[PDB]
């Protein structure tokens, strides 16, 4: 698709400290791979090869040495910089000359997703000409989130961010899909009640059109939530599980990249040249075989 | 109490990656801390308050970004860098200045010791007049290890590196205490068939004076493998485990400069501020009221 995509990877606070001292959150594993490689991945399967990291003046560098232009993976990754974490809707502030005049797809940057049929439902979104789409995730608090209730054909009622005041279990998850109207929404946002200029915000616009679809993430799927030491561990366990019990990959972006035939096999095999001596790399060689 | 230490962290490897594509394995997180916290936290409960960081030429400054001169915890923290990776008794060689004419202690940047009982452990060790303290860990397979025969009296009479044999169950650790003779007995290690400047060479000489003691860490003592992923996850668990169960911090840095009595309570409550939004301060603040 001619969807672009951006990963906001800006300020974790200090609610993982110490362990943040040393490295941004989106920079920990996640069992045996950086956080950032579960939102990129995401990015990968919904088809976006142009992908947009805007992280802190600090940390943007360590994502470069890490990803690199993204070439090797058959991609164009790009990046920016958000000197203060006003909110999410600037992310399309910041990427207003990446996007251009393409439809778009914000995730962020420490948001884990998994689900057996989730390409399926990241693909039907992108398939979407016009309006928004998010993504509906039952919680049991949703105080704590962005809240939606929806008219079950899609189509969404209401959408509140931290209501005190719940409508509903559905939390929307930070992962956005935009048409072309979106940077000049997210340019008129102001900052809200909490000071932010959020992404609720801009839903709320698209939904005011009658443009506002949600896509359920119902029984099966999982979004994990890295917001304390506890739910990273959490993480962790998870991932390793599916790994390791049911034999699964999630968040491989050499697997997804040729199989999305972005390299070619001679390709994947000289990026598993110096991953030979972890289970990481025989994977990548057991799949090449 | 004049002993000085030295943690010893050295290349990471390719066995962690991706992971340590983007952070060494010495400051990826054991559940809430970087893993150079426990090895220092062991030299902090020995009662050692200076101590030399020795790493790699990429990696060191990264530690002292971490930690600093020390002096949050009362204590004197510095830096050296090992070129490349001739061999753990180097150490020494760097660390000679660093030593001057005190009894020192080695510890490796990978070890997580826990136990009900490990400081006074230490702290026996840490009171030997003379000679040499090697700290052996009880398995089930001494076959994957370097294993130690010890006479009744502690002393040891055989060290081999993964013995077809083996003449014990004990496991040698990467724990080291040393008198003042060390700096020069290290100087007259030969390369090994590793290449290397070998601790167990450094044991050998001591052994051969028969000034070699040996602590056994048994029943309630835990040594926690981080050689790979699975592992990882595991120490991380068992961190989690215990921390969450028994209302205790394993390698809490904070805890054991306030306990020693190297910080006073104004201080130790200046450090919390920033630690206040998760488990881990609120910890402190616990211990503080
Ligand atoms: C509000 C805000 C959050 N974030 C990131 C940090 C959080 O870990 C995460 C929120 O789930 O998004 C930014 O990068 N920039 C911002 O302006």
């Amino acid at each position: 698709t001619q969807r672009k995509g951006i990963i906001l990877a800006g300020g974790s606070g200090t609610r993982l400290h110490p362990a943040t001292l040393a490295i941004s959150k989106q920079l920990l594993p996640v069992y045996d791979k950086p956080m950032i490689y579960y939102p990129l991945s995401t990015l990968m399967l919904a088809g976006m090869r142009d992908v947009l990291v805007i992280s802190t003046p600090q940390d943007t560098p360590r994502f470069q040495q890490l990803l690199g232009d993204g070439s090797q993976w058959g991609m164009n990754l790009q990046y920016a910089v958000q000197p203060s974490p006003d909110g999410l809707a600037q992310a399309f502030i910041i990427g207003e000359q990446f996007i251009g005049n393409a439809p778009s797809a914000l995730v962020l940057g420490d948001n884990i997703y998994y689900g057996h049929d989730f390409q399926p439902l990241l693909k039907a979104a992108d398939a979407q000409s016009s309006g928004a789409t998010v993504f509906a995730y039952h919680v049991h608090d949703p105080e704590r989130y962005g809240v939606v209730q929806f008219n079950a054909q899609g189509q969404a009622v209401s959408i509140e961010e931290k209501p005190k005041a719940p409508k509903s279990n559905y939390a929307v998850t930070g992962l956005y899909f935009y048409d072309q109207q979106v940077v000049d929404i997210a340019k008129a946002v102001k900052p809200s009640a909490r000071g932010e200029l959020e992404i609720t915000s801009v839903n709320q616009a698209y939904m005011q059109q009658g443009q506002l679809n949600v896509q359920t993430m119902g029984r099966g799927y999982a979004w994990l939530d890295t917001g304390t030491h506890d739910s990273l561990l959490d993480a962790s366990q998870f991932i390793a599980t599916l790994e390791n019990r049911q034999g699964l990959k999630v968040a491989c972006p050499e697997e997804i990249a040729w199989r999305s035939g972005w390299i070619n096999a001679s390709q994947l095999e000289a990026l598993v040249q110096p991953l030979t001596k972890n289970g990481y790399g025989q994977y990548l060689m057991q799949i090449l075989k």
